[PDB]
């Protein structure tokens, strides 16, 4: 939540997504040989409900930053910067938000503000999806 909105914590951000992956292999290693119903499987499920809210919020950020290549693919979103750099003003990106439906009202101003934009509001987007979409998808699998 608070290091994805902010600019100088990408490092850091790395970091704690390589530790929350490792604490999923570490869960699918304790899930390893189990059998159906088996007590490792309740445990694992107690957990997630017991942490419900956080788990919930992690895939709410996951299929927030997951869906962000299907709508810069889109040439709804292609006709706003044909050009190759693709500088997009904020209200731009906005409207393609709007246009796409994919996202929210409370999505599109979180996105928004985690990403940085220049002095004409322009945001180079290939360079904010390399940055919050590579992560994405690899954090995620394992929790896939």
């Amino acid at each position: 939540m608070k290091l994805s909105q902010d600019s100088s914590q990408i490092e850091l951000l790395k970091e704690l997504m390589d530790l929350q992956k490792d604490m999923v292999v570490m869960l699918l290693s304790m899930l390893e040989g189990n059998v159906v119903n088996g007590t490792i499987g309740k445990q694992m499920v107690d957990m997630l409900v017991e942490s419900s809210n956080n788990v919930e919020m992690i895939l709410k950020f996951f299929d927030m930053f997951l869906k962000l290549k299907d709508l810069t693919s889109s040439d709804t979103f292609k006709e706003y910067d044909p050009d190759g750099k693709g500088v997009i003003s904020k209200r731009d990106f906005h409207k393609a938000m709007e246009s796409h439906k994919h996202y929210t009202q409370s999505e599109t101003e979180f996105l928004l503000s985690c990403a940085e934009t220049d002095e004409n509001e322009t945001l180079d987007y290939e360079e904010f999806v390399k940055r919050f979409h590579e992560p994405a998808k690899d954090i995620g699998f394992n929790v896939a």
